[PDB]
This record gives structure tokens, C-alpha cells and sequence, in this order.
């Protein structure tokens, strides 16, 4: 695909627009990486369940570094086969 | 999420139908499991590509699994952030 065999895809399933099928993409996916950049979960039954892994902030400070301070977090985004797409697939 | 906080998503963000956005989610995702069941790849711009891994068909021991035993093919999924969610989210 690329993102337009994704409109002709929603549209041929459904029978909307392809202006309503271009938007219904970036409908699904701004609500999920809204969920991911918050801290947020997303889900999708029978297919794939969505989350984000924000690791532990460390410590630098003196001997190792100088200055004091706690060196931030960064969250990594996932997509799981929702244990079923695992079974489809197999 | 779930699957309709997805529905609400899609029907709030470009005015369809409720039974519309259902539809059109099990668009997207009935086209992700076409490619992923039959060894072909996905395409998302600005957020991801999924694809299966077929499994390179050997007679030993453990390259998934840690197990003694006939290896020949298994498809498995995953979904790439298109480099540009991992720009979002960081």
C-alpha cells in the first residue's frame, strides 16, 4: 500500500467518498498518535492493541557527570498483533 | 481505546455515519490482514508500514521459539512508526 491504496480500500468496503476515506485514515491514526505522544493506550479488538513504553529517567550527577540532574524519558510506540492477528497469520 | 472509541473518532473528525466509521475501520484493517495473512506489505505516510516476517524454512533447533523441531515458513506481524510517529512521540 502507501496511504492511497488505503482510500480506495475504505471506500470499496463501505461505500463513502474518497475525500471521506482519505480524512477516515487521518481520523483513526491523529486519535492514536494523540494517544501514544500523551501516554495513552489505545485498542483495536480481534486485531492489534496499541501502546506507548516510556523509559526510566536516569541520575548524572558529580563523579560521573558534574552538574546534578535526572536525564529525561522518551516514549517508544508499539503496535501488538492483539494476540489474534498472531493467530491469522501464523 | 477499544475499537469504537475508534467509531466516535472517525464519525467526530469528518462527519460520516457511526455504522460508517465501523465499516471503514474494518477497511483499514481488513486490507493490514490481506497483506499480513498473504505475505504482502502495508503503507501509512507520516505514521507507519507493517509487514510479516516468512520464517527461512530449516530442519534443527531454535530460531523463534528455543524448541527441537521442522521449521519450514511462519509469517510474523509488525507495524513500523514510519520513522515520523517516532519523531511525535520522543
Amino acid at each position: 500500500m502507501n496511504k492511497t491504496e488505503l482510500i480506495n480500500a475504505v471506500a470499496e468496503t463501505s461505500g463513502l467518498s474518497k475525500k471521506d476515506a482519505t480524512k477516515a485514515v487521518d481520523a483513526v491514526f491523529d486519535s492514536i498518535t494523540e494517544a501514544l505522544r500523551k501516554g495513552d493506550k489505545v485498542q483495536l479488538i480481534g486485531f492489534g492493541n496499541f501502546e506507548v513504553r516510556e523509559r526510566a529517567a536516569r541520575k548524572g550527577r558529580n563523579p560521573q557527570t558534574g552538574e546534578e540532574m535526572e536525564i529525561p524519558a522518551s516514549k517508544v510506540p508499539a503496535f501488538k498483533p492483539g494476540k489474534a492477528l498472531k493467530d491469522a497469520v501464523k
